[PDB]
């Protein structure tokens, strides 16, 4: 029953915002009382930040199974997780971003799960690095910072459809170039 | 008078957000009534809307200058051109981005702006490319789009000191170096 409060509010972000859905709206989907709801919730707007919690720990598993087991491979597959697990939960997604502005947990999630992605960017640089397969240009963490940042907006403005954003299809070997390039580049 | 309202809502900004700024709040500043403030705007939305589109017509104007008189510091220029400008003006820019999710025409205002500065940076690299300067990689537009909303999330998680973010001393060689990387490396 919690996981179809989960599954409904899903659903229910797919056709319009977080504003627009009530609670009651939540509970009827699940099939349960507007109090039964609060047993397991205490607002919709936590019914947002499980749902983020759950779509980020995803990409987070999924970036250390890789970390556990060519270079332009090598980040195409790590910007494929982001691509892929975001690609799909895209109404989470544009909520979870939206609820930055005014969520203090969502910001705080958001910004713990980028620290420690631009941390792992930055281990991968320095060890490309002491290997002596990318040259000592900018410090790693400033360049890591730059390019998870790139990821968040352009990943963003594909999945929302935004203008101006790179097509959908074409955004994955953009930012592949890109980081390449950065990292490797003189 | 309309440069006082304008002015007091700059000034207002920089110590809470709009939605903590009151008409009257404004109206006091520009040291007029509640009623004569509605004579030169509807709404502080209004007010915002045209601070922005004043900070975006002075980087618009900067970045047309440039263009009628080495690369990596041609690049460095005209990034520069954002750094300074929206810089000098954190209030406007930290309350122009908010307003995007809430405001149509601020929205639309920075969509109109992207897409040129985009067009702008295309334009450049394809003339790069024509004189055999860039190698013809990714689709130039692509590579525009991304490298201008890396600048667009990159500066402003900067200037509002976002975790994670560049130090503000270090942002300008962080994206000339990934630019100048992405456009010139193969
Ligand atoms: N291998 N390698 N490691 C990587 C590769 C890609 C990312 C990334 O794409 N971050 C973007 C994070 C998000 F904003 F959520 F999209 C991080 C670490
Ligand atoms: N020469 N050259 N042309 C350029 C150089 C830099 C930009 C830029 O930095 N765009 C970022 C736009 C903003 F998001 F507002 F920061 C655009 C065109």
């Amino acid at each position: 029953r919690e996981l179809a409060i989960l599954a409904t509010a899903e659903n229910l972000l797919e056709d319009r915002p977080l504003a627009d859905i009530s609670v009651d709206d939540l509970a009827k989907g699940a099939g349960i009382s507007r109090p039964t709801f609060y047993f397991y919730f205490p607002s919709k707007e936590a019914v947002l930040l499980t749902l983020l919690d759950r779509v980020v720990n995803q990409a987070d598993m999924a970036l250390q199974t890789l970390a556990e087991n060519d270079r332009e491979n090598m980040w195409r597959t790590g910007i494929n997780v982001f691509f892929e697990t975001f690609g799909s939960h895209k109404a989470v997604t544009r909520a979870g971003q939206a609820a930055r502005a005014t969520s203090v947990e969502v910001a705080e999630l958001w910004s713990t799960f980028m620290q420690k992605w631009i941390a792992y960017t930055a281990a991968v640089i320095d060890a490309e690095r002491d290997r002596g397969a990318a040259p000592r240009t900018l410090p790693a963490h400033e360049l890591a910072t730059a390019l998870n940042l790139m990821n968040e907006r352009t990943l963003f403005a594909s999945f929302a459809g935004e203008q101006p954003s790179v097509p959908e299809a074409r955004v994955l070997d953009t930012l592949v170039h890109i980081w390449v390039t950065s990292i490797y580049g003189e």
